[PDB]
């Protein structure tokens, strides 16, 4: 009946873009409520998501401080649709280089690398290949780091500076991914609906 999408507000970064971006995304739809997460005092979620810009130790800080590891967990568990966005993405992972000691999500085997590129950080617009659900095209990029993992659980892959990197990632009802879906325009408001559209499928 009621679909039910949950926003992690805790973590570092502007997270205000992404809500009004789903919220704008979601009215194509009916029944649909968006809350901000920052804790884990609420029912499951059929959407949650895990976004965040800035450092994968201080993500883990606050997911940690605010009690919301297990709550994640829950939702991979209870086969709700759990999906990171830049740094959530990121942090779905086992371990960063950004942060030496410091242990993620591991939702996903794998691990978050510098880019080798010597223009840091990646900004601009980049094709995102994606291999069967969502919108090809060019989304808005703004990250240092990114995601290796196996073959198996890359959903999309873009090219930067000569290197190939996933730029969305999947796991089951897991998924990832590394752009800003929000300040990437039209197919930004286009890759959100589906991912609405995805956890909507009673079926």
């Amino acid at each position: 009946g009621h679909m039910r999408i949950g926003i992690i507000s805790v973590g570092p970064g502007n997270i205000m873009n992404l809500y009004r971006g789903v919220k704008r995304a979601s009215e194509n739809f009916e029944d649909v409520s968006i809350e901000l997460v920052e804790s884990p005092r609420n029912d499951l979620y059929d959407l949650l998501f895990i976004p965040g810009v800035g450092h994968f130790g201080e993500g883990m800080r606050r997911l940690r401080e605010n009690d919301l590891i297990d709550f994640v967990r829950k939702h991979v568990e209870d086969e709700r649709y759990v999906v990171g966005v830049c740094l959530g993405m990121q942090l779905l992972f086992e371990e960063s280089e950004e942060a030496p000691g410091v242990k993620g999500l591991s939702l996903i085997e794998g691990n978050v690398v510098k880019l080798r590129s010597r223009r840091l950080p990646h900004m601009g617009w980049n094709e995102v290949i994606f291999k069967d659900t969502f919108p090809n095209g060019y989304y808005y990029f703004v990250h240092t780091y990114r995601a290796v993992c196996e073959e198996e659980h890359v959903l999309g892959t873009t090219e930067y500076d000569g290197e190939i990197f996933p730029s969305a990632v999947r796991k089951g009802r897991i998924l990832g991914f590394q752009f800003h879906p929000e300040k990437s325009s039209k197919i930004g408001r286009k890759l959100l609906e589906k991912v609405i559209e995805c956890s909507l499928s009673r079926r």
